[PDB]
């Protein structure tokens, strides 16, 4: 498979945004994920959209950083997020999801995580720190965000729409009534965030939170 994924220039050395692509309904779409380099290996936040690219990403990370992937955190149950966790489980790489996300994975016939996320509590690995937060339902009932306090970056995931999105996208499993309330909680909580990464489309340019509220109103 062609290496068409994009690893962006990192925030303060170790925090990386990476973009992967998938074709759905005759059109190519982008998903933004992240990874964090630590002294004990690399932590993925969500996985390539296409499972055929899992090994490719791991190989690229090994060549770039001389480090293995040592943990995978899913920000919800969908294919562009948790994906197929069996790939990582089979290799003995710890995978992390909330109880809710695991319930969805199991219901959908998919592999579940080997570790259970405690929301709102610091995770520390290889000298790095982050917090996985559940702010409420939105894009899905299980969507969570990831705060990186040393980087002032919030991984919004698919709860946050891109400034470049023209609709809400896949909403069959969304809680549209709760979504703006969850976004307003996010907006109030992460004032220190100088960068918020939306799950899909353009991550550059800011104004993602405000545009999410606009799309919800429309
Ligand atoms: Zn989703
Ligand atoms: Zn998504």
């Amino acid at each position: 498979q062609v290496k068409d994924f994009v690893i962006e220039p990192p925030i303060k050395n170790n925090l990386h945004i990476y973009k992967t692509f998938g074709v759905f309904g005759g059109k190519e779409y982008s998903a933004n994920s992240m990874y964090l380099v630590t002294k004990k290996g690399v932590v993925l936040f969500d996985v390539p959209w296409e499972k055929v690219q899992y090994q490719s990403l791991m190989d690229t990370i090994k060549k770039r950083h001389n480090l293995p992937v040592v943990a995978v955190f899913a920000t919800h149950s969908h294919d562009d997020r948790a994906g197929d966790l069996s790939f990582f489980n089979n290799k003995g790489i710890k995978t992390y999801a909330t109880a809710k996300t695991n319930e969805f994975l199991k219901k959908d016939g998919k592999a579940t995580s080997t570790e259970i996320i405690k929301t709102g509590k610091p995770y520390r690995i290889g000298g790095e720190e982050f917090v996985v937060d559940f702010l409420g339902e939105g894009h899905t009932a299980d969507n969570v965000v990831v705060w990186f306090p040393k980087y002032n970056v919030l991984d919004g995931g698919c709860l946050v729409k891109s400034n470049s999105a023209t609709d809400l996208g896949y909403i069959k499993e969304a809680n549209v009534e709760q979504w703006p309330k969850t976004i307003n909680k996010l907006k109030a909580k992460y004032s220190k965030a100088t960068l918020i990464i939306p799950g899909h489309d353009e991550w550059k340019g800011g104004g993602h939170v405000e545009h999410t509220l606009e799309l919800l109103n429309k």
